[PDB]
């Protein structure tokens, strides 16, 4: 059993992550999580909360999980890539997820609050069964 | 044991992917694949395809699968990088594997079809132990 | 069982690595490796030794492993990408460790020695139970193809 907990921390982030639970039944092994607010991304490094909570857990026990571009982040209007080529979270990691994107280009690009430029890929790449959306009062899970 | 399966779809891959079913005994991680056709790549973002239809398999069920650049992807010459970092393919897709390119350079460079950029990778990094090439001209499920 | 093994290959690296057996009690699945030696990094591609062998063995038996870029490589000021997104080491490699590394800018950028730029994580993300910095003189087989 692999579960994604997620919660939102933000009231933006609320409007994107209402609770509930969503089965993973296509068996995709990226979660994709939105920008949740709009953004204008300038030329080089730009650091980019995702404003939620993450926690991964693989039979019974907390794992890490990655951080993928999803293959739409980049086009050919806004050359977008992950700093860190993929992002590596390890399981006693308790903070806001958040992005290193570097903007290749030579000027700013639009992002909107919909879009899902990343995946989360469990530790393993092991598929999802469950994505558990929670309540954001609420205790992350310990 | 975990095998994967490729199948060209074009008549230029099909030069290159003869149905043969090839052992990994090196024991290497990733699975080398050509381009298979001449490019020239622009400065910026190419959408280059591989000219295969691929699918994985671990334990006997079909899984995901990893696109990863091969350490000889990006030379002084050719700065190519994979725009999404590494490529994650579904066990659920059945279509043309697919790279997004970005020339890091000011101008335009030449890839030959017998070069292999990238590799792929088993969904949880297992290693293959067959490479079955299938032949173009017929539908598996 | 998932452990790492690392030998210095030089002096200036066997002064970041002196022999010990690290326990990764935090259970984070990367190891950090030092760049052991100041360089810098002209705009463009760039080759830099790591002044290190390393195996993985999970399980008992030698396994790959991967190269990831830290949080801290990239900063505003030096734009600092792995050319190949993530480095994959096979088990039948048996040399020194290199990086390909992208300096993005148009001014040279200076790393330093101290500096941790990459992670190496096990094959499948096994989190690692020990890291064991091996002796510089000593030749061992488990380094062997
Ligand atoms: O893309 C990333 C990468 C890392 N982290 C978090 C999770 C890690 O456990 C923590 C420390 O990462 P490093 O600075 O050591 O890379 O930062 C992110 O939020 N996004
Ligand atoms: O580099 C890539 C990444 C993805 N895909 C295919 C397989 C995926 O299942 C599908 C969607 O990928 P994402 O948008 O989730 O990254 O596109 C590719 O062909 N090449
Ligand atoms: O970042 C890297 C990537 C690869 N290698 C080594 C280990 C591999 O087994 C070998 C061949 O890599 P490829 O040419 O297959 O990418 O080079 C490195 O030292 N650093």
């Amino acid at each position: 059993a692999t579960n994604f907990f997620i919660q939102p921390i933000t009231e933006e982030a609320e409007a994107y992550y209402p609770p509930s639970v969503i089965t993973n039944k296509r068996k995709d092994l990226g979660v994709d999580v939105y920008c949740c607010s709009d953004l204008v991304l300038q030329p080089g490094l730009n650091i980019v909360r995702l404003h939620i909570k993450v926690a991964c857990e693989h039979m019974g026990k907390k794992c890490g999980f990655k951080i993928m571009a999803r293959s739409s982040m980049c086009t050919h209007e806004r050359l977008l890539i992950l700093a860190n080529g993929i992002g590596l979270i390890d399981p006693g990691y308790v903070g806001e997820l958040m992005l290193k994107i570097i903007n290749l280009g030579d000027t700013p690009v639009q992002i909107w609050a919909k879009e899902c430029l990343v995946q989360l890929v469990a530790q393993g790449d092991h598929v999802p069964d469950h994505i558990n959306i929670l309540k954001r009062n609420q205790i992350f899970p310990l």
